């Protein structure tokens, strides 16, 4: 079972930006070993005015092959996964509150999956925001029965390489390795 | 709420080609409602400094928001999906045999999932290949206890517009609109 990394949070919080920067090496660019995307998910809006006025939107899943289909078995979607819960630090401690429904949803979907909390927009946040978010996390999110285990929490500018991002990148790799190894333990 | 269309088959069969032609649609609104991809799935190859067994690949799922994560609940993945099963007609009747493990796998995901069978590469298919495939489908795939309900089967050139491609587009729309119904007759 290839380890899944699930990047969740609210729209605009910097998830795609954060992943871009995490994967940014350009020693080999982004050299994936398949010529085609394994799973392509896109919406297909269909206007059917000849039919009973029902503008139908299909959520289309294009699978490369059997390996990619197999990887979406409910067993694999719900078990072997590290979660990144991403929020915009520049919007303050309200965004930490908004991580709570995410953490309930992660615990429900994937009961064994650990979470790394990532505050983006550090560069456009102030110490008052940094401090209030830090306090709220340690008091209200860390080591709570009913939430995923929170392995670590980071504050990053997701648009650039930095010590804090390298540490996050290290944590995701190390946390992925260690997660795979423990679940083999009896 | 929102039906999933699952396009499945072996690599090189023409799945991505077929979808891009289907989605050219009626040369009207090209507009995709979101500025960003709802679900982006990428492989992240990582070279690790730690020695011994090394070089780990992460399968990364980048979710736009709460609606996209919710949409991947196993309930919707398994109980709200229509399947396009795609094979390369130009490789002959052996590709119809290779659809059988696919149909077993689909049945296991959800007993009630309908499948539309599509043979691509009609344009570079011999007439005898097409006849052997039609015969094999009708004898061995259609109306089988243990396979999904095969609603219809199609032979198309997936690279261009045709009457056959338009009929496939109509079948997908009708099967989407009538998803619950024909299951309800037996169940
Ligand atoms: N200044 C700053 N902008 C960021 C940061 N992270 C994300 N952004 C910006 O936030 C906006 C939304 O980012 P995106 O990756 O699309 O968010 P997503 O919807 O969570 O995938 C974009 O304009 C990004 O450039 C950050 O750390 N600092
Ligand atoms: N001549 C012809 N080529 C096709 C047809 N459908 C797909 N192809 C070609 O088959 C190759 C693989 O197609 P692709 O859509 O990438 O297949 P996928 O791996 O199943 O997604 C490409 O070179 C396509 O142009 C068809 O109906 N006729
Ligand atoms: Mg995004
Ligand atoms: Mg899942
Ligand atoms: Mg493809
Ligand atoms: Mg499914």
């Amino acid at each position: 079972n290839r380890m899944k990394l699930m990047i969740v949070g609210n729209t605009g919080s910097g998830k795609t930006t954060l992943l871009q920067q995490l994967m940014k090496t350009k020693k080999s660019d982004l050299g994936m070993q398949s010529a085609t995307v394994g799973i392509d998910v896109k919406d297909w809006p269909i206007q059917i005015r000849d039919k009973r006025k029902r503008d139908l939107v299909l959520n289309v899943w294009d699978f490369a092959g059997r390996e990619e289909f197999y990887s979406t078995h409910p067993h694999f979607m719900t078990q072997r996964a590290l979660y990144l819960a991403v929020y915009d630090l520049s919007k303050g401690q309200a965004e930490v509150d908004a991580m709570k429904p995410w953490l309930f949803n992660i615990k429900a979907r994937a009961s064994s999956s650990p979470v790394i909390l990532v505050g983006t927009h550090l560069d456009v946040s102030d110490e008052k925001q940094r401090k209030a978010c830090m306090s709220k996390i340690t008091k209200e999110l860390l080591n709570k029965r009913g939430f995923p285990a929170i392995r670590d929490y980071h504050f990053v500018n997701a648009t650039e390489e930095s010590d804090a991002l390298a540490k996050l990148r290290k944590t995701i790799i190390n946390e992925s390795l260690n997660f795979k190894i423990r679940d083999q333990l009896v």
